[PDB]
């Protein structure tokens, strides 16, 4: 599913994520973009082997289990293909554990490089939330 911007920062604000560790929901809605163009689909072959999934792009290096990640953790303990459903609640159950593990949205280099000291409220702009 490609979710409209105003659509995702919805779901994401009714599962939860909005100030979750003290993140704003335009943090979780600017880091989507930039992951997966709000694709739940999406998918990205990571250097050391290991595969980035879903409209967070969560790693099957530490998170999921792809099945091919040899030397990985499944800490979310899921099948990294349900981090691929229309339906958000996976992906952000898991993004939950991850950003409370000590590095909180560092976790998400593009979140980094591209939403971290940037005007993220621009991102929930005219959205009925
Ligand atoms: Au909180
Ligand atoms: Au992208
Ligand atoms: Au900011
Ligand atoms: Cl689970
Ligand atoms: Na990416």
């Amino acid at each position: 599913k490609v979710f409209g911007r105003c659509e995702l920062a919805a779901a994401m604000k009714r599962h939860g994520l909005d100030n979750y560790r003290g993140y704003s929901l335009g943090n979780w809605v600017c880091a989507a973009k930039f992951e997966s163009n709000f694709n739940t689909q999406a998918t990205n072959r990571n250097t050391d082997g290991s595969t980035d999934y879903g409209i967070l792009q969560i790693n099957s290096r530490w998170w999921c289990n792809d099945g091919r990640t040899p030397g990985s953790r499944n800490l979310c303990n899921i099948p990294c293909s349900a981090l691929l459903s229309s339906d958000i609640t996976a992906s952000v159950n898991c993004a939950k554990k991850i950003v409370s593990d000590g590095n909180g949205m560092n976790a998400w280099v593009a979140w980094r490089n591209r939403c971290k000291g940037t005007d993220v409220q621009a991102w929930i702009r005219g959205c009925r939330l």
